[PDB]
């Protein structure tokens, strides 16, 4: 019944790319991961909104390590200008904070506390992804402690049920 | 890499925050008020800002018969928040891939979009990590994509799991 936080993860090690401005058409999201995947490019979270109610298009973000990431950007530009897409922006100064959990679906207060802790010190979220065991936000990586640490006060973080 | 299901939900409504101001503290005022009206909140899903505009989008499922009243209450903060639009739909699926090991194998993320576009079924949203891929999309699609991903990853019904 009640939700369950084990641990606050930090990672300073991802790249994000975001191919801006894809038709939202069946076949799209394939022609970007199949690019990718023939290159290799270790997907660690892939983002899409859903597409834009004034120009019908979408974008795609998605991280990697930082190794991987001037490749990516080489093969994403060669399909960017070969289609319509708007633009491919690069990213190598990101950080990502992820609360670790579980039952959390049925705890709302749980994502509210999250976005509040790091209100608090400032953090501003640039991106968010959500599964099963995490919430997931991607920050500048200058930002990562500040923001591990507001999550490890705001939820009293070894395992704790979330009250 | 190693596939170990299929999932599927047709019991959730999507709701979108349109404008939001990309600085600190908006997402708290989205969440604070779910939180408060106690409307469970399955997945959230931001992508980056404009930097034209400077504002974002933020997308979250929730139950459907909560749907409206989760767009409603946004739709309360609306103004103070310079939003452009909260928009509901009740017509979402989701559809999802389980496994372990797919962030070294990035082939799998390739082929369950291409398993999608050759049922063409349109992908609404994405949200991915290194246990689960999982798409929204309309609901009348979720039969055509589970099937899909059914033959693109060579899983049966029972959950046995299938290496990649
Ligand atoms: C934008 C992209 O996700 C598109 N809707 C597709 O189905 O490939
Ligand atoms: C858009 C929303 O995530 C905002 N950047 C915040 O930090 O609250």
């Amino acid at each position: 019944e009640e939700a369950v936080l084990t641990g606050v993860a930090t990672d300073k090690s991802e790249a994000k790319v975001t191919v801006l401005g894809i038709s939202d058409k069946p076949g799209e999201a394939a022609k970007v991961f199949r690019a990718l995947a023939d290159a290799e490019i270790n997907i660690d979270m892939v983002l899409q909104n859903v597409s834009s109610v004034e120009d019908g298009t979408t974008d795609i973000t998605f991280t990697c390590p930082r190794s991987d990431g001037r490749r990516a950007m080489e093969i994403l530009k060669k399909l960017q200008v070969q289609g319509n897409w708007t633009n491919v922006l690069y990213d190598d100064q990101v950080g990502k904070v992820s609360l670790v959990g579980a039952g959390m679906k049925s705890h709302p207060g749980v994502t509210a506390e999250f976005m509040e802790a790091l209100r608090d010190v400032n953090v501003n979220i640039e991106l968010i992804s959500t599964s099963e065991i995490r919430i997931s936000v991607l920050i500048r990586e200058d930002d990562l402690d500040a923001a591990a640490r507001a999550l490890h006060e705001q939820f009293q973080l070894e395992a704790v049920v979330y009250a």
